[PDB]
């Protein structure tokens, strides 16, 4: 998939070192990545926090014109960069040419 970078908006506030929100966030993001191409190329999900971490609320979309396998390839690629693109923010939007991930500690 075209993985080239297009746009981002980041949260000015970052996830604390060792914070438990890292785990539910990434269980969350794992669902997006696994399930998006098979749930309409645009799909939302959420994971509750443990140990005082807020719920993680997520969204992922994919360019309707790419294959399902190609779509999970773009999302995996994006999950790999989104943490760099926004410096461990507690919230982020990142758009790649063929796919998009949003995540927040609040439903959106």
């Amino acid at each position: 998939a075209n993985t080239a970078f297009v746009s981002s908006a980041c949260n000015t506030q970052k996830i604390p070192s060792g914070s438990p929100f890292n785990r539910n966030l990434r269980a969350m993001l794992a669902d997006l990545r696994q399930n998006t191409a098979f749930s309409g190329y645009d799909y939302k999900t959420s994971r509750a926090g443990s140990g005082g971490a807020p719920t993680a609320y997520g969204r992922a979309t994919c360019k309707q014109s790419i294959s399902q396998s190609d779509c999970t390839a773009c999302l995996s690629n994006l999950v790999n960069r989104i943490f760099s693109i926004c410096n461990n923010a507690i919230g982020a939007r990142v758009q790649l040419v063929d796919c998009f991930i949003q995540y927040e500690q609040r439903s959106f």
